[PDB]
């Protein structure tokens, strides 16, 4: 079993220009607890990881 990684304003939360841990990466999320927008695209449709 997992859980969650942390939680913050935003310290931790980047440290690379670009590539796995940049404004993209992290967008994923910001679009995720407000879903404001979307293109075609959800994390269930994706992956289904069943609570786990």
């Amino acid at each position: 079993y997992r859980q969650s990684m942390n939680n913050f304003q935003g310290l931790r939360s980047f440290g690379c220009r670009f590539g796995t841990c940049t404004v993209q990466k992290l967008a994923h999320q910001i679009y995720q607890f407000t879903d404001k927008d979307k293109d075609n695209v959800a994390p269930r449709s994706k992956i289904s990881p069943q609570g786990y």
